[PDB]
């Protein structure tokens, strides 16, 4: 009976540092959707755990030259952590090297603009140059554009891969800050979950425009063949059926909304 | 062993699997059309197998009898070795997951409310509070079970009503429920998955609609018998087809491109 090392990532409102965190220790420093979900998963599977924030601050991508994985994915693949409880997107390239539970949350890539920016769709972003746009580094959104053979998205990638200065950001907070200070000349492509949360926070100057560009899910990840996987998957399905996932989403998005 | 034809269990449920107009003069898989017919072809291509579509004998999705403990429906067909895979609008649930394997979901849905247009109902809450408008579910599936197991006040209360209502508010098929919404002049509302509600909303005579939010959020998965050698490849195939755009193209094809109500 070992303490399970949980890798996760600081990403609002999934895992955030509490306001008084420097006077707090271990798991108690953090709050958020995935902090509550970790507690619930651990209860139903019956383990003790330690939240650890991923060292390199990344979700996970595979370097094309070395084939080495970074981020939470790489922590699971190289045996640093036992489980990933995070907004980690289920993808085919990841599923090849790690296991995922059934999804605990739905999402899709979406567009974030500063309010009043004259963009309504991906198609709109793609037909112009005045408004720059990009995605997070080392995540599933960047890859979706990398891999897309849909004309509008292919054309969006061609611009993004070569744009100068770089349109890509290391963190969601960086991308969001860029939107907010670019006076409508930078739009950010990010997952609808993160977009809708931000929209409901002060200074209330961003919005999600248009529909989602895809539809997919976050799952709880474990190293390939790990013994936790079966229990974690049953636990996710249980929490889904009890209504707890829905309770948590409302708690962290809509109950803590501050743009009325 | 040498490669066997994969027996696929599915269910006649529009627009997932339907009989082609001219089915009597065709053979085998060519008799059927729809979303799950198209999806089966693709899953099979990408996993490298031959398959035979078969409609489940009892016309049911799958539930376990409380007394006999026997699983019926598509789930029965996989549990008892009569099929190798189910490709259908079969909901991923915990009880099912304990006896069969599911791929990651291929399509997202939630329980929702179907009314005849002009029915004075806007929510589950509305339905729970009142009595002139009867409501029920498909008599053997994930939706009925959702209500039988829910701890949420409005839904417990809905169940308490539905289980004891007479005449029965439960129906044998989705088509029966829709026919009942349509014939009951606003006095019956039907609780069914959003996907099916959304489809019917786009069909002549265009007299129904989905109202309110969805009551839950889940998915349909491709099912295999627990531990089957297909599970892995089918799962990777679902993910590839999601990431390429195929699932979205198929939903658009079968729901919206062929809609009859604008
Ligand atoms: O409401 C959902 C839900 C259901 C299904 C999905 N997922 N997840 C995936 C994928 F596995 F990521 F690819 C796909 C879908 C639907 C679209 C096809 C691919 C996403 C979210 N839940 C909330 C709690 C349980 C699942
Ligand atoms: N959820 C993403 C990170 C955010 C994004 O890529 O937009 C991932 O698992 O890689
Ligand atoms: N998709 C459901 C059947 C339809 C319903 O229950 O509303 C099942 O797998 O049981
Ligand atoms: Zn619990
Ligand atoms: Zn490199």
């Amino acid at each position: 009976n070992k303490t399970v090392v949980v890798t996760t990532i600081l990403e609002s409102p999934y895992v955030m540092m509490k306001k008084n965190h420097e006077m707090l220790e271990g798991n108690e420093r953090y709050e958020g959707y995935c902090v509550d979900l970790a507690a619930e998963i651990a209860k139903h599977c019956g383990f003790k755990y330690k939240l650890t924030i991923v060292g390199d601050g990344k979700y996970g991508a595979r370097d094309a030259d070395t084939k080495i994985w970074n981020g939470m994915v790489g922590e699971l693949v190289y045996g640093k952590a036992d489980i990933a409880i995070a907004p980690l997107t289920i993808t085919l390239v990841r599923e090849e090297v790690i296991d995922f539970s059934k999804p605990f949350m739905s999402l899709g890539i979406s567009i974030m603009i500063k309010k009043g920016t004259p963009i309504e769709s991906a198609e709109d972003l793609s037909k112009q140059t005045e408004i720059a746009y990009g995605t997070l580094d080392s995540g599933s959104t960047k890859e979706f554009f990398r891999r897309s053979k849909i004309a509008v998205f292919d054309k969006m990638w061609t611009y993004m891969r070569s744009a100068e200065p770089s349109v890509f950001v290391r963190t969601t907070a960086e991308g969001v800050a860029r939107v907010r200070k670019s006076k409508g000349k930078y739009a950010y492509l990010l997952e609808s979950t993160m977009n809708e949360y931000i929209e409901q926070r002060k200074p209330c100057d961003t919005m999600k425009v248009g529909g989602n560009l895809d539809s997919k899910g976050y799952g709880i990840a474990t190293p390939k063949g790990s013994s936790l996987g079966n229990a974690v998957n049953l636990a996710v399905l249980k929490l889904s059926e009890q209504g707890l996932l829905d309770k948590l989403k409302n708690k962290w998005w809509y109950d803590k909304g501050e743009c009325g």
